[PDB]
């Protein structure tokens, strides 16, 4: 009942997201968007959750973790159970799927979680294609003069486009109300593909904030007792 939203910054056209345990770029305006989207809520009494792979947790600078004003969940196969408080603002879980079921319990959550953000790991993102209701994808393009950075971790663009459609016309409505963005909705062609979203430029890169939403599903079966 609480929306599950994958959120990621990916470099076009291969949708690379990482290299050697870290990000392949440093974009302050991209980080600002991420922080504000995942932190801010429409209901002032709720917080959002951020779920992440263990390797992604270990990549966040120790001073900035756990991410403030969000419930942090770190998933590891070596952790103890489905959703355990281990420190203030930190839950541990040995199962991505089970922790989500756990977080969706209104008895447990008191309807005080507004959104569940899946904030990554390539490995986590691979398993979230069937879990997420939406994807917030920052589509990043190196500007003409910019060197394409080396990358070893990738978003599954095939799986994304099988299950989700580009819903960027609804990005602004979809973001928490208090967020303000510098750009206006733009449609640009880039290396053959349509890039639609809210444009930003920083350092050697042009990027678009986009929103992907699950495709309409046929009604094949509804479980009756
Ligand atoms: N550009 C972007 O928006 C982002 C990029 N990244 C990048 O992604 C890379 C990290 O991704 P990746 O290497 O795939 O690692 P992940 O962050 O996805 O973490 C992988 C680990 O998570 C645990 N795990 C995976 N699936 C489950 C599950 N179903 N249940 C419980 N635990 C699970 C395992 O931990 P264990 O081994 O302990 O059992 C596994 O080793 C880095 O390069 C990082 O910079 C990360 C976030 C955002
Ligand atoms: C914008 C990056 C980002 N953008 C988008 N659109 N989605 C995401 N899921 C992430 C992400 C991410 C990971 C968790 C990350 C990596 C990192 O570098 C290893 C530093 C941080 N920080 C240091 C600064 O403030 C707290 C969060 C977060
Ligand atoms: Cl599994």
């Amino acid at each position: 009942k609480v929306p599950v939203v994958g959120i990621v910054a990916a470099l076009l056209p291969e949708m690379g997201i990482g290299f050697q345990g870290n990000l392949p770029w440093r974009l302050a305006k991209e980080m600002k968007y991420f922080r504000e989207v995942t932190t801010l809520t429409n209901d002032n009494s709720k917080q959002n959750v951020v779920i992440m792979g263990r390797k992604t947790w270990e990549s966040i600078p120790q001073k900035f973790r756990p991410l403030p004003k969000r419930i942090n969940v770190v998933v590891s196969r070596s952790f103890d159970g489905e959703l355990r408080k281990v420190e203030d603002g930190i839950y541990h879980s040995n199962s991505l799927r089970n922790c989500l079921t756990a977080l969706q319990s209104s008895l447990a959550n008191e309807n005080k979680i507004e959104r569940i953000y899946i904030i990554g790991g390539g490995e986590i993102y691979r398993q979230s294609m069937d879990l997420a209701d939406h994807w917030l994808i920052t589509k990043i393009m190196p500007l003409p003069e910019t060197t394409i950075p080396q990358m070893d971790t990738f978003l599954q663009k095939q799986e994304l486009e099988q299950r989700f459609y580009d819903n960027s016309d609804k990005l602004v409505d979809f973001l928490p109300s208090s967020i303000q963005l510098e750009g206006r909705l733009t449609s640009q062609e880039w290396n053959g593909e349509l890039v639609k979203g809210l444009p930003v430029q920083e350092k050697g890169y042009q990027f678009y904030f986009t929103l992907y939403t699950k495709k309409l599903e046929h009604h094949h079966h509804h479980h009756h007792h």
